[PDB]
């Protein structure tokens, strides 16, 4: 199709390898580029962690209200939110929304010890269909990003289809599923990516990641005015390890796959 020549095209200007799925919930269609190839999810990632308790808070009602301890032994790279709370507690509510809008990764790694570690995440994503989805280590490394290495990949069409059901369908309760859309809407670091190439109309719900090899992802739920949402997945990577990231391939891969819609 027209969009999938310009995509190829956007991919050989970037001089890196891009992964594009639209689902469109109107009518099911779907539009895919490398579809089916590995990418690193980054921290694209931590919507599966954040659901996977939201998943357990349905028996436990009170789980999220939980308070966990952030220790200084306990802060990553990369902590907006953590760090404002050291010593202190941050309930697990508090940890997931830190971890969407902020991506702050000593929140992922309290979300994924709740959940006994990285294989309770995969085991999640299992639970509801999944099979694709893989992840492997905490963070920080769980970014390095290595070409080739399967370690904390997905594909494009599989991660599609998991936040389709994630927010549009009822792998979540009611309250969950409500709650991790209004996550996901609230998120801080998307202007750049997805939303960029979009109607300022459209409302936009999404988890950006980024990651060595000049990695940068974003994954969104869209509500156009008027009109059924849609599901769009885009990675992105490079072949040299300090590349620096490339937001403004994920805005114009949104911005050909808005084009015909």
């Amino acid at each position: 199709s027209a969009v999938q020549q310009k995509l190829a095209a956007l991919e050989k200007s970037s001089g890196g390898r891009l992964g594009v799925a639209l689902i469109d919930t109107a009518d099911n269609t779907q539009v895919l580029y490398r579809g089916d190839e590995r990418f690193p999810m980054c921290s694209t990632s931590k919507v599966m962690a954040a659901a996977a308790v939201l998943k357990q808070s349905e028996t436990q009602k009170q789980l999220l209200n939980q308070p966990v301890e952030i220790k200084p032994a306990d802060l990553v790279n990369y902590n907006p939110i953590a760090e404002k709370h050291v010593n202190g507690t941050m309930t697990l509510a508090e940890l997931s929304a830190a971890a969407l809008q902020y991506s702050d990764n000593t929140a992922m790694n309290k979300l994924i010890a709740q959940l006994g570690g990285p294989g309770g995440v995969t085991a999640f994503a299992r639970a509801i269909g999944d099979e694709t989805f893989r992840l492997d280590r905490t963070e920080p490394t769980l970014n390095t990003a290595i070409p080739g290495d399967p370690r904390d990949t997905t594909t494009p069409r599989a991660m599609a289809q998991t936040l389709r059901q994630l927010t549009l369908g009822h792998a979540l309760g009611e309250t969950q599923r409500a709650q991790l859309v209004t996550w996901l809407k609230g998120n801080t670091t998307g202007a750049a990516s997805i939303r960029a190439g979009l109607p300022t109309s459209w409302t936009v719900g999404d988890k950006t990641g980024s990651g060595d090899y000049g990695t940068t992802n974003d994954i969104a739920v869209i509500w156009p005015q008027g009109r059924a949402p849609l599901v769009l997945v885009t990675y992105f990577t490079q072949p040299q390890q300090n590349a620096e990231s490339r937001r403004d391939v994920l805005a114009s891969a949104a911005r050909i796959i808005a084009e015909g819609l």
